[PDB]
């Protein structure tokens, strides 16, 4: 139970004193932590909301989400879903940040990250995974 692979995706409101400096520290932090924990995933940032997907052992996602929810640089955190999974969707990335510009190019209709559509996360996952992947092997 504690080991099974899961994917969690949550949406939060950005609460950044300085976006570049704040996001650099988040990526720096996460690249080392996720690697150790066995987490992989993607962070979408559009200037207003973050949408984060992390995937790994159920117990490591629980732990991480706990820490991330204690982070003052975002608010109104609410999980979209938590799903057992067969295989990682973003195995190659400890945390890949996907910022405003690239989300515009990859998923023009989802740039708002409202997640009001019932297939917005699946769509984000599909188009982002696919963009990566193309560069693989
Ligand atoms: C929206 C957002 C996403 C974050 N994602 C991660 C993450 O995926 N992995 C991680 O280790 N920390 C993440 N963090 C930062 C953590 O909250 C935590 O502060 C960090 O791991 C520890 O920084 P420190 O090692 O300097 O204390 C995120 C923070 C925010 C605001």
């Amino acid at each position: 139970f504690m080991d099974e692979l899961v994917s969690l995706t949550y949406r939060s409101r950005v609460r950044l004193a300085d976006p570049v400096a704040d996001i650099v520290q988040i990526m720096r932090a996460s690249r080392v932590r996720n690697l150790r924990l066995g987490i992989t995933g993607i962070l979408l940032y559009n200037g207003v909301h973050f949408v984060q997907t992390i995937e790994g052992p159920r117990s490591a996602c629980d732990e991480l989400f706990r820490l991330i929810s204690a982070d003052p640089r975002h608010q109104e955190i609410l999980a979209f879903d938590l799903e057992p999974i067969t295989a990682r969707r973003f195995p190659d990335w400890s945390m890949r940040i996907v910022s405003r510009k690239e989300l515009r190019a990859l998923a023009p209709d989802l740039e708002r990250l409202d997640l009001s559509g019932p297939e917005d996360v699946a769509e984000l996952h599909r188009t982002i995974a696919a963009s990566l992947s193309r560069g693989d092997a």
